[PDB]
């Protein structure tokens, strides 16, 4: 018996195992337009994924996760609210069941159909492990996305999913380049926030851009076939797999634009 997002293991339940998650500074949270502030102090952000590397793309039996190879600087996100050079190592994806939601960071409360999050670790620690241990170990962009035109840089990733149904699958994702799944804009807000999945750890600096990606029924649709559940076992569909809004309590979020 372990977390996950059912009645009985979902997200109201964590607590007892981790704490942390009634703490200080959690993750998402529901980001108001209107009190959220410019701030002039925040650096161009530079996101460089020209040299990204990927790896493999698994389902973990929360997400499916594509991972970069992360053994060098090819894929790093600087600038911005960041102090320093933080390394991709991953990136998932939260939907749900409908497109009415989906989305963890919500934006004057409204859900997305799915959010995009681009995990990378701050090069100062060495390592992933040792980074989620500080308060300012991760870096997570995060991504809205709604349902629309397709997006085409996606399709490699929905092409595939259908080799990963099941929790424990992987499937040898290489070549994937990851700017294909970026907006126009780099818009965004900023906070101080946790792992939104045990541990929940508070090591991430939150970027949320504000302009969304358009994804086709079509592709969103195919997530929602991915499978909870390992394979040879009952079939639990894998959606809703979002955490809600957590209390923003003692934090500011910044905005950079106006
Ligand atoms: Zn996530």
């Amino acid at each position: 018996h372990h977390w996950g997002y059912g009645k009985h293991n979902g997200p109201e339940h964590w607590h007892k195992d981790f704490p942390i998650a009634k703490g200080e500074r959690q993750s998402p949270v529901d980001i108001d337009t209107h009190t959220a502030k410019y701030d002039p102090s925040l650096k161009p952000l530079s996101v460089s994924y020209d040299q990204a590397t990927s790896l493999r793309i698994l389902n973990n039996g929360w997400a499916f996760n594509v991972e970069f190879d992360d053994s060098q600087d090819k894929a790093v996100l600087k600038g911005g609210p960041l102090d320093g050079t933080y390394r991709l190592i991953q990136f998932h994806f939260h939907w749900g069941s409908l497109d009415g939601q989906g989305s963890e960071h919500t934006v004057d409360k409204k859900k997305y159909a799915a959010e995009l999050h681009l995990v990378h670790w701050n090069t100062k620690y060495g390592d992933f492990g040792k980074a989620v241990q500080q308060p300012d170990g991760l870096a997570v962009l995060g991504i809205f996305l709604k349902v629309g035109s397709a997006k085409p840089g996606l399709q490699k990733v929905v092409d595939v999913l259908d080799s990963i149904k099941t929790k424990g699958k992987s499937a040898d994702f290489t070549n994937f380049d990851p700017r294909g799944l970026l907006p126009e804009s780099l818009d965004y807000w900023t906070y101080p926030g946790s792992l939104t999945t045990p541990p929940l750890l508070e090591c991430v600096t939150w970027i949320v851009l504000k302009e969304p990606i358009s994804v086709s029924s079509e592709q969103v649709l195919k997530f929602r076939k991915l499978n909870f559940n390992g394979e040879g076992e009952p079939e639990e569909l894998m959606v809703d797999n979002w955490r809600p809004a957590q209390p923003l309590k003692n934090r500011q979020i910044k905005a950079s634009f106006k």
